[PDB]
């Protein structure tokens, strides 16, 4: 006879696959777990889930299942099918759907009553994102296995290894994604929503980190594109009549640009990320621009204004130091119509460099405005990098 | 022998899954449910459903699984497949796709016949959604739990707990999300279509109520930015030539980021949001904005018009106090021509002083229908906070 | 004994779940059945799709399960399990995916051998929809129930109750959508595609109408809004030399506008919708308006154009009233080139005048092309209202 | 006895669903299929992919469900469950997603042994299009029906009626679509991959056109839209200085238009769609109209130019017929600046005549360059129509 | 009797389908696979995943299912169904989700116990991309068969046939995509997660290019495109004050373009793409571009200014021959007024001639800036062809 089902028919002949298996019903059965993370395959952010490939691996106790090696033919393993023994309900609490896995159908079985079971399963599970510090920020989701109807006297959860070794363990991962994990946290629990009840459950945390060397190329490459048109765009004549369309223009790019990545951050209410913040900062840079060319087009104009007054006039030359017959009354009457016509010139001529001096010296502090505040930048940048 | 597969073999041996399960057969298996909610997954809006994760449990009286605890070792707990006994039908009247939740393959039996399941469900249910007031709204959606097949006669419904601890139940509750739960509110009903027909039901009321602060940044924000850079706009001089063209420019980037927002909002026939008229009025705003600069840039114009009539010209003396040999007739022609030179200068210089005597005030009157306009929005706003 | 499960080893012992239950099988199993229509959840347009979620229950008359109520406790309904008896194969010719709906996993018998089944369908069916008049259409969707396998001989389609209660059927049925059903219309009608094959099917020509409310403010809101800056358009003087720069803005406003309503009709090749007729119109209208500014901008130009011809400056006079020592020969030298200068002054200041009284007149003739248009809507808005 | 499951006993007692039904192995079980085809759902072509619904039936001769309608009351049809017998795996080579469709529980069975099986039949099938010409396009997608196990020796493919009653196929069909079916081509087929195997296969050529009534006023009335804003575009005056900026806008919405519509086409590398590279040439047209515009403003400026040389001042001259007391020296100084004055407006008057008359005839040669181009469009329309 | 079903009987009697077949247990069942690649779906990079459809099959040894091919009338293959046999539990390390392929229901056994098993499969598989040479890249996917449970001493895997075979094999693949595989490379490796577990799998490196014809119409061809209008846009006189608004438009519409090939290149840490790099020069070449018009509308504006150094002016000398009675007072004081009057012209003249020569000499150097910078292009594209 051969030796290998003869095995089990020897085991699988009045076992009834409904009854959690033991023999002192006051004793809990206590299975055994840990996870080993493949791959973070997204997260979407606007929806707060999250799909991860996790190979996965149980063992308990079955005091139905035990046989000796003699008899069979030293045999000490064995492979019997899912659907033919007693099988835990241990699932998670934070799913959203999980249906995306296959079924293994088969378990290990060792001569003492140790069934093993492996199995990959995916997760598109709900954790909340905190998204503050949007391109460098760790997250930290939750990964609650647990059994959802046996209380603490029928099902226990502990670990297969030690808790050490879960917290190092890259031995398999896919790693030039978005996203690269730090450590997979285990932490058991006892969980009770009421009196009378009490449930195993076995927590793991697991903290990722996004790389966020590709976000410099499509959050800060076209910001600072848009500063480098407007340190050029003062350089117009503020006498052209053009230069109000250039800023306006370049304010209408700029709006258009912040629609296309407002898209990607949630409607989480914890407030708004902290680089969304800088954005109306860089905003609001651009109006500053866009009123000081407002203000001087206002100031020189032929308009036929007043004088210029001496009060400012001399404040203006000491920045300018700093920053830079009777036929005698019949002829009388055509020059008094050119006395006229060149004063006023004269007129326009004096609010003229007033406005070229006031463009130059608040050119400047716009110039120092933009170099000192990007230090801010690159020193936040460089600590937490 | 092993007394807990004893058991299980006394009760299912002739158990027969396919029978309401009474031995008198007038009278109603009384099931009795309650639920625990876990998280408002989404909200769609546009296609009026909404999805969400609820822990729930039943418990019905089972009048074959009866035992004692004697004879089997004091067993007062026993845990059966759910698909080798009798289980209701209790499925909502709402749902739009209910597959996303998996089969809990367990459930206890009590030594008295109480049959108590628990089980995870989520559910699309479709609930008509109100969104007149936008960003502060309560939605009122129901989960009308009943049996689809069976009458008052065969399953009635009842709750498992008081219905004051459902209300104020938040006990496991995700918050930071965008919704937030007041109360669940459950409430008994009698449901027939027809005479000779009557269901039992047990409807939930979920009120949940938007967090609105993340939409101040992407409904407000850029509708305020839009206004500073209007009330600066008034500054340019009308001979630029260049003001319509900046207005025209603004009513542009209103008009495209008007669209930008309006895919949010349902097609729902109650009419539009509240907020959404604002908008309408908002964009009314710049229009007279508009009209005021064609209408200065028509009245100051180098055009050879003719005299400003004294009527108005004391008029606006008024308000600038407010709200500011044959040789000598050969010779004779060429200052004639001269004469006519600088009088047309004139003209056009009368119509000038006019033009910005009439642009101060009215942007006066645009600035108090601004600021007096935006002590109506913090009022509705501080209230309804 | 118990008389619930004992009917039940009655009925389902010798019960073979295989065979159309007749004693003589010349005669048909007559089903009936009926709709009761709860909501209509979306409309796919662009797919020619339909969902929607249904009441549903048939009947029909099982020979095999018959008792009497005496020997049972005057037992005169019970419920069996659906897979344990037989079921007609009663479907949907046009569906395009039925996997979204639970099985009820019970049904009804009464003593006389009446089986009734309730079940909720969700039904993703294909019906043609005409979109011609786009805001304010009835559609006409078939829901072709039938025996996919059994002819006449085996399986004939009734209606449970009276054609008339299902028409005027609103009992339950969820408002305040998008959609309104006016009726459900039943009829029976014998199918045959070949020679010896005959099948019974019954239509449902469910009829529903848009609520038109939601799509005034979406599709007509904005366009007499470009209309309104198109009126104010013409107060700009057209020698300032950006007249021209607003309308071809404004065209462009437009041109942007069109390409986000057109994906919403689809491809179906009956030609195009009603209301997209008149946003070419519409859009046509502003050309005109493009084309009378270009007209008079290439009239009055500073230009040194020839003298205004007297054909037409009478023609535009009768219109005015309608609508609106050598030194001698030296010093004579300078005269003349003053006399060239404002002579050609007046020769523009000749056609300056003609471009005026012409704006005047073509822009009533636009603005009753406009005012007298608009009668045209609202007389075809009310009526088929 | 009742007549009709006294025969499902006889036949289904001792029947063993697993074996190929067949007396003598060495013939095979000769299938004969047809289609029926009821709609086309979807052509994706970014994809490549072609959802099908499709009326099918099959029957096969069952060598161990025979009887004699004697002993049976002259049964001659009989229903059976499709689960209870043998079924051949015939399937379809190209396949994407098939689970759209429902199971038909039913088969008929005759009394000599003809199994004969309906059933509908979903098919997101995988296809090459050909999308060379776009709007005017036949498709030759192929739908190949073999058995993926069995050989020649075990199961051969034949089909129900004659090809030709195939090809004239339209007695249910869903007109008024997007596409159009001509015909459905039969064709068997032996296949081999390599030695010792081969296997039957019935292609099904179905080849379906598209309704190209809609793509008129999607392709064909924005692009004509914008040549008749071009070509009143001409008649600005050149000296104007909005000009250039009319047609770079023009050109500006032409470039965001064809944004819109790139994407439909797909990225098949056989080369781009023919349409496609008529709006590359519609686009260098209005390059053409664009530097054609600069190239009169380069030559008319008011810029203090040279002399027109009278080699092509003679050469305009003949196209403009065929396209149109010491006081004395004092006062000689003020008549040499009005000398220089009136001469160098007079040098730029010379320029200006000229820059008129190649504005008419290079407006003609435009206006012949598009009104002889669109003969070219209709004569390929009215042909391929 | 008939042989073909006496066959199965004899196999399937007492066959237990729960135990790995074999006679004496220390030795593995050794299986063999080969793949036949059909089709490449699709390759969505933004997720990193790939599907993939591919024929398939399988045999190994059941020593349970051995016969002698008399007493059976030469019986050599025979049909059984899957799901009554022992299979192995054989699958892929990578996939996302494999739902779409249906399951065949039948295999092939042969009188020595080889039991043979064809299936089609569908992959959505996940492996990662490398888009750094974005139109020219080859991809190297692997696709690992392992069994899920077993370990060596269980399962082993090799191939069906020569690995040589399997890397030319193109005998059936659906060409006329977007992708083209060069070879399926299979290889052997023994995997071990931990001490004790040792697990067989076969890797299969499926390498395909992309063929990148298309993108040359999507990625290159509006790029010339702005290339040509910025050549022809230098040819603005530099004084219209129109053609700082052209530069400006046109970088408006190079920045929207960018935007919208943004979209398709993935969020992969390894960087940028390397064509995305080219498009940061393009984009950096308009800005030169941009520059240049600043600068020499800043040089020549009717502004007043001072002289013209004779130090450059003799520089532009240069480069110009290689790049291109009290009566006579008052009378005398009406000249004077003119001496200012055309001499002030004549200043601005003197730099109006040196922001011409500047203007050619720079479109000079920015024409050899793209004609040689072309050159580097097509070098670059012919040699990676
Ligand atoms: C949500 O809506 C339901 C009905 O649409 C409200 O239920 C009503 O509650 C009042 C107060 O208890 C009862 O008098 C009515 O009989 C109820 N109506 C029905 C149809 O049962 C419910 O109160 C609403 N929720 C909130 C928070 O107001
Ligand atoms: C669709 O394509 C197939 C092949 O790609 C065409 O089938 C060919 O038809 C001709 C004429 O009957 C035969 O001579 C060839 O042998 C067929 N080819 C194959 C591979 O069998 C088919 O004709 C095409 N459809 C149309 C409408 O032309
Ligand atoms: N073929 C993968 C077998 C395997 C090896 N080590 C594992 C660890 C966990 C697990 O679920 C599975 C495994
Ligand atoms: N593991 C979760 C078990 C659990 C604890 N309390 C519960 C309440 C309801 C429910 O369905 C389930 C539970
Ligand atoms: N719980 C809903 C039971 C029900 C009441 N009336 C009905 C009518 C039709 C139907 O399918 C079902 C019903
Ligand atoms: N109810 C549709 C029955 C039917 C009638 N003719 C058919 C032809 C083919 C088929 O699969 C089915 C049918
Ligand atoms: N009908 C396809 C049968 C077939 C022929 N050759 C094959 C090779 C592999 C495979 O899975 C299947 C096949």
């Amino acid at each position: 006879q051969p030796a290998l089902l003869r095995l089990s028919d020897h085991l699988l002949a009045n076992y009834k696959k409904g009854v959690r298996p033991v023999r002192d019903w006051r004793k809990p059965t206590t299975v055994s777990i840990d996870v080993i993370m493949y791959a973070i395959l997204n997260v979407d952010e606007k929806n707060q889930v999250l799909t991860t490939y996790i190979w996965y691996r149980q063992y308990w106790t079955d005091e139905f299942l035990q046989w000796t090696p003699e008899d069979f033919d030293n045999v000490t393993k064995l492979s019997i099918p899912t659907d033919s023994i007693w099988v835990p309900d241990i699932l998670i609490n934070e799913f959203v759907d999980v249906g995306k896995s296959p079924n293994i159908p088969y378990v290990y079985v060792h001569h003492r009553g140790e069934v093993q079971n492996y199995k990959p399963l995916q997760l598109v599970t709900a954790c909340s994102l905190d998204i503050y510090n949007f391109p460098f920020d760790v997250q930290n989701c939750s990964l609650t296995f647990t059994s959802w109807l046996h209380t603490i006297q029928d099902i226990n959860i502990t670990l297969w290894r030690s808790p050490e070794e879960v917290r190092s363990d890259k031995s398999i991962f896919i790693n030039q994604g978005e996203w690269e994990l730090l450590e997979v946290f285990p932490q058991f629990k006892e969980f009770s929503i009421d009196i009378s009840n009490s449930y195993a459950e076995m927590k793991f945390y697991v903290i990722i980190r996004r790389r966020p060397l590709f976000y410099a190329v499509s959050l800060l490459l076209p910001s600072i594109f848009l500063m480098v048109v407007d340190i050029v765009g003062f350089c117009l004549p503020p006498d052209s009549g053009e230069r109000v369309s250039f800023k306006i223009t370049l304010l209408l790019g700029y709006s258009v640009f912040l629609i296309i990545v407002s898209d990607t951050l949630p409607a989480t209410a914890i407030g708004t990320p902290l680089i969304g913040v800088y954005f109306v900062v860089c905003m609001a840079l651009l109006v500053i621009s866009l009123a000081e060319t407002i203000f001087i087009v206002r100031l020189v104009h032929k308009q036929d204004l007043q004088r210029p007054v001496p009060d400012w006039l001399r404040h203006l030359v000491l920045d300018r130091i700093a920053w830079i017959r009777g036929l005698l009354q019949e002829l009388s009457s055509i020059r008094h119509f050119l006395e006229k016509r060149d004063e006023m010139r004269e007129v326009a001529r004096d609010w003229l460099r007033v406005g070229y001096v006031l463009d130059r010296l608040l050119f400047r502090i716009y110039l120092l405005a933009v170099l000192a505040y990007s230090i801010t930048l690159v020193t936040l940048w460089s600590i937490w990098h």
